[PDB]
DNA sequence: AACACCT
């Protein structure tokens, strides 16, 4: 029953940090920061080895409300296109 | 899952 709060929305990647495991991603639309994680990427840069969100990136994906905030998922590269990812990914 | 720093 996990309620949908946006579904295809472009954003911009505020920064991610590899090492950290986790980072934010600031709505071009809201406006608002949304939780992010690896595994919440449904597509990523095929040449790094591990999931990761290129910073200053425009991303796309579903918000979902979640307990501690807006969650994303199945966070992709605008036109279903790979996200770059960061340098810092493996 | 509640906030930035790493090769």
């Amino acid at each position: 029953d996990k309620k949908v709060i946006a579904t295809k929305v472009l954003g911009t990647v505020k920064w991610f940090n590899v090492r950290n495991g986790y980072g934010f991603i600031n709505r071009n639309d809201t406006k608002e920061d949304v939780f992010v994680h690896q595994t919440a990427i449904k597509k990523n840069n095929p040449r790094k080895y591990l999931r990761s969100v290129g910073d200053g990136e425009t991303v796309e994906f579903d918000v979902v409300e979640g307990e501690k905030g807006a969650e994303a998922a199945n966070v992709t590269g605008p036109g279903g296109v790979p996200v770059q990812g960061s340098k810092y990914a493996a």
